């Protein structure tokens, strides 16, 4: 937008953070799994990456959007990541209710150290803008999307097609 | 102002809030993120149960215990906690219960920093019991020595009864 | 054996190396502060990518360009810099890339005086990059002729890619 | 002239000072590669906190308690090590810190030697701290026996404060 990059449920917010562009390389992070062991971006070294960013993963397409790329994305082939402000408890509650336990989440809700340094901070929420980064092995971003308006749908096939096509 | 949880040392931050002081406003979110602050329950007794996570064992019953034995006819029982609102509106869904009051201080901390609850190392509230008379005074108060622990139910839910 | 830093003329110190030569052995520091020498990497074509700082920009950028545009099949692609073993194991744990060997020559300047590429004001390592063959012989040679200036990566890259 | 560091044994280099002594000068290296000396802290007093490098644990946590304890209204705060000026620039910009002072000896070992400091088996300098009063009388000083151990914080502190 003109004043603000995004909307959420149509009110304006302000993203906080590092701008990340396509092309850019992957700034680190320090993020927490279910269990609160901290979790680096090296932690995936040598994988290619999806990064699936969202509000909450307590919201229907947040959920959505978690499910879908964990099974449209291979998994044999690199890494699928849900990154959200969640506490690492409600993670770990929604991996065992949905039963999957294939499914990494990680939690940035202690230092929103992903979301300052990969620009997606939604400012006056303190919650994770709806995003997906792709990354390849040498880090490279090959593809950003940040979703216009929060509530919407990120598009999952160019997301699909820029991880497979590495 | 010291405590630990799972025995490592939490170090908690904001103001000092004892026994006889009058309790400070502060501002959280409803399960729908609408602001609620201490004025919305004016003129009424208040059990106010702090917890690291709703979505953990001890918090859940913690949470439902004060629930289920403190007379909401009489007073309001408050549950705050820096879990996100969507977390605290799955959990009331989960246990069935329209009856609950579920607070998110996440954004803010705002509660967390006016009662001295930070865990300032996790950013979660402490596991603490605050009771306030209809005047806000702050008549019991206990902050659990482990946060894993369970806060005393019965001296706590004593001096609510007993306003 | 001199070149220009941010236009300021520089005395390179060390042994002159020359396409032609076999290459001198050094010893280095790996990122846990164990000993490497040249013989350490025995039978194996190598490309040194040498700089002054990787907490630079230009530095990060050549170390991650030659890691990731050399095969590493058939060849070693070895990072060597007067940064600390701690800056280097950090630097690479922020990058968090996968076999990126960066080699420290703090303690001795061991690598900097046996390969002529110590800038003798700074005591911090010229850019420039050796290729070896298998035999340790010197295929190509760049040191930077402004060191703030990027390497010839094609240039470097296709002498490693015809050994 | 001796200390341990994780148990195995250490050699110091460099000139003794003692407390009583009065200071010597030193050149080392700002975040910007310009050169400080002693008299650009003239008429303060100063706490020297000297390091391995701020790039691990120990070193790091020391940096931060010294500059939050002590204050800086009063006199002048110094962290002193071998890390590249680099190093130091990215660490302050990645902590956030606006007002920390970090100095670098890489090049010669300026202050290293003239302080007797130096881990002459890793070039390196000691973990230790000297207090400086106005008159650069060295009124303070430990050097930690065992480096990885940190040294008596409220011990340099009570010395700066008391002067």
């Amino acid at each position: 937008g003109s004043m603000t990059e995004i909307t959420f449920k149509g009110g304006p917010i302000h993203l906080k953070g590092q701008q990340i562009n396509e092309g850019d390389f992957a700034p680190d992070f320090t993020v927490l799994d279910n269990d609160l062991n901290q979790v680096t971006l090296a932690d995936y070294a040598g994988k290619k990456k999806l990064i699936s960013v969202v509000p909450s993963i307590d919201t229907g397409v947040c959920d959505q959007q978690t499910r879908k790329f964990n099974s449209d994305a291979s998994k044999e082939e690199g890494i699928v990541l849900t990154i959200s402000a969640d506490l690492p408890f409600a993670q770990k509650r929604w991996c065992a209710s949905a039963g999957l336990d294939n499914v990494i989440t990680l939690s940035d809700h202690r230092d929103l150290s992903f979301g300052e340094n990969y620009g997606v901070v939604m400012e006056e929420l303190r919650l994770l803008a709806r995003a997906v980064f792709v990354l390849d092995a040498d880090n490279k971003v090959v593809y950003k999307e940040i979703v216009s308006e929060g509530t919407d749908f990120p598009d999952f096939d160019a997301a699909l097609a820029a991880y497979k096509n590495i």
